[PDB]
């Protein structure tokens, strides 16, 4: 590590710095933390879509993962561009990559688990990558994680990032967070709130779930047409099957490819102000 020098803080699993490889002059980010061997696992897991893991280092008792370096993440871009939206094009191709970048992964079967906006990072060229990628298995938001998680589910699947993109989605296009949530009930209500109170119709096995209790409320759903309003008809149906209770009826990464939203998908530049 002697080999690093840290230039700034990034955030804070671990903490992140952006940092300079004083052997190459190159810019990486540094995050320091059956690990080792899960860990090594994911240098080999590479692809367009998502963050590339470098190097680990392990010494003195301590983890050090090197990570390629890229401009912005989606947090801050989005409040950057919070006066006027995103465009829609943007939207459209940044949930089309992530999507791909998360097929890639299902495939490989490796999850996420945590997938956020702060976690999403971005560069000049129009490309968006996901960051901390498996390493979710070797003050925190609750408000992307799935109800099955909320509701106790031990042995979750794949279906959960998929829920947590179809929030991010939803909040790229209205400038406001879907589930904002401050606690594990107050998340799990809000989303109730608005999906409707889940029962054995539209989730077999809902009841019998350790968290799930019979003195819950019940709640009525609403329209999407009063959930994302400026979104058309194909991107609410398409956020309607990301947002399924059931995660066997939620849709897959790769279904979701084949959505006909994504037709007329093109790749746009950002404006990013670094
Ligand atoms: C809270 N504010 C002070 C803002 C904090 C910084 N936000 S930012 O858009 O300037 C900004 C954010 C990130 C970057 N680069 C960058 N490259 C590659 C990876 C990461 C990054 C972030 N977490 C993680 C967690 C694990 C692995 N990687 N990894 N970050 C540049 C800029």
């Amino acid at each position: 590590m002697e080999n690093f020098q840290k230039v700034e803080k990034i955030g804070e699993y671990g903490v992140v710095y952006k940092a300079r490889n004083k052997l190459t002059g190159e810019v990486v980010a540094l995050k320091k933390i059956t690990a080792i061997r899960e860990i090594s696992l994911l240098k080999e897991l590479n692809h367009p879509n998502i963050v590339k893991l470098l190097d680990v280092i392990h010494t003195e008792n301590k983890l050090y993962l090197v990570f390629e370096f890229l401009h912005q993440d989606l947090k801050k871009f989005m409040d950057a561009s919070a006066l006027t939206g995103i465009p829609l094009p943007l939207i459209k191709s940044y949930l089309f990559q992530l999507l791909q970048g998360l097929a890639f992964c299902h495939s490989h079967r490796v999850l996420h688990r945590d997938l956020k906006p702060q976690n999403l990072l971005i560069n000049t060229e129009g490309a968006i990558k996901l960051a901390d990628f498996g390493l979710a298995r070797a003050v925190v938001t609750l408000w992307y994680r799935a109800p099955e998680i909320l509701l106790g589910c031990k042995y979750y699947s794949t279906a959960v990032d998929i829920w947590s993109l179809g929030c991010i989605f939803a909040e790229m296009v209205t400038r406001r967070a879907l589930f904002p949530g401050d606690s594990e009930i107050d998340q799990l209500f809000r989303i109730f709130r608005t999906l409707g109170t889940p029962d054995e119709v539209v989730w077999p096995g809902v009841t019998s779930m350790p968290d799930y209790k019979p003195s819950f409320p019940k709640w009525a759903r609403q329209d999407f047409s009063k959930v994302v309003p400026p979104l058309d008809e194909d991107g609410r149906s398409l956020l309607s099957q990301m947002l399924h209770y059931d995660p066997n009826k939620r849709i897959s990464a790769k279904a979701a490819l084949a959505h006909p939203f994504f037709q007329d998908v093109t790749k746009p530049v950002p404006h990013l102000r670094l």
